[PDB]
């Protein structure tokens, strides 16, 4: 226990004061208790406490759960990118006006599922979890083997005693929210981001794109839950940078394994002894991956183009260490 009560008594500060509000926010100078409290704020100023009915002691003991299943010494993949990516979430929402155009469920479910998509990961790929006979690429028949865990994870917490934050729904709207949640944790596989963005990005440019069809509500939540799985890579310079060196890290940490446990020399990405690809590959992955997905949210709402300046502005820096 002992956290849940400390966290429990807080008086949680605002949002404005927090600055969770703010595209360009860092975590590194909170503590884990200032991210709960964070998060608490986020389910507060998205109407979801009272909405569904949410107890303060259940909230609080279902956040530090999920805090409590990321693995901290997994150099990246840890409570620190759940958070990130569920305040980059509340970010869009609000100072980027997506809240308004979607609906109260789906808010409950892209909050939740921000926070729960990396669940237990074990600071290996998909890849690496089918080359070494992962018992759950078994069970899962190597499609997005880690996503369904984490999606298995978050079911677990939400299923736990004291942590049941959606007890208070009915049963049409809990079958519904369980739904978004799936999808949402599973769109945070890069591999299906990769297969379904060129529908989203041909629907754009053909002014096609419709809200209100429900697939195209979807094919748009899978992409936000992308845009702020990858937000680190918006942010100012030196929090980019820093956040983009625990991504290494973990790579190359894989890269070790894949030596040891397969015998194989690892690709550039993983490779440790060709560190010095980094930038070009920085470069790469953000022309390949991430100007479009942040040029293609921009178009759906204006005022999400800061993440796409930052982003931009990322790129001229890792390309000026490139060249
Ligand atoms: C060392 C990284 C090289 C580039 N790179 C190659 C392939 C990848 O799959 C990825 C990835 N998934 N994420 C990032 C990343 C995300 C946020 C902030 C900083 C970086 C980078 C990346
Ligand atoms: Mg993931
Ligand atoms: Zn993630």
């Amino acid at each position: 226990t002992r956290e849940l009560q400390s966290l429990a008594a807080a008086v949680v500060p605002s949002a404005q004061t927090l600055k969770i509000t703010d595209f360009s926010f860092s975590d590194f100078e909170l503590s884990d208790l200032e991210t709960a409290l964070c998060t608490i704020r986020m389910f507060t100023d998205l109407n979801l406490v009272q909405n569904f009915q949410m107890k303060h002691e259940v909230l609080c003991r279902w956040i530090l759960s999920v805090k409590k299943n990321y693995r901290k010494n997994v150099a990246y993949h840890n409570w620190r990118h759940a958070f990130n990516t569920a305040q980059c979430m509340f970010a869009a929402l609000k100072a980027g006006k997506i809240q308004n155009k979607l609906t109260d469920l789906e808010i409950l479910a892209l909050l939740i599922a921000a926070l729960s998509h990396d669940l237990d990961h074990p600071g290996v790929s998909n890849q690496f979890l089918i080359n070494t006979n992962s018992e759950l690429a078994l069970m899962y028949n190597d499609e997005s083997v880690l996503e369904h865990h984490h999606f298995d994870q978050c079911l677990m917490i939400l299923n736990s005693p004291g942590n049941q934050i959606l007890s208070g729904l009915s049963i049409e709207e809990y079958k519904t929210t369980l739904k978004i949640i799936k999808q949402a944790i599973l769109a945070t596989d890069l591999a299906l981001y990769i297969k379904r963005r060129g529908e989203f990005f041909e629907l754009i440019r053909k002014n096609q794109f419709n809200l209100e069809d429900p697939h195209e509500k979807e094919l748009f939540l899978a992409m936000l839950m992308t845009a702020c799985d990858l937000s680190a890579i918006t942010k100012p310079w030196p929090i980019q940078q820093r956040i983009a060196e625990l991504v290494a890290t973990e790579f190359f940490d894989q890269g070790d394994r894949e030596r040891k446990e397969l015998n194989i020399e690892p690709t550039d990405l993983m490779n440790r002894e060709k560190k010095n690809k980094i930038p070009s590959m920085q470069v790469g992955f953000i022309d390949a991956i991430c100007l479009q997905l942040y040029e293609a949210l921009t178009h759906v709402s204006e005022d999400c183009f800061p993440l796409l300046d930052g982003c931009r502005k990322n790129r001229q820096k890792w390309q000026a260490l490139a060249e």
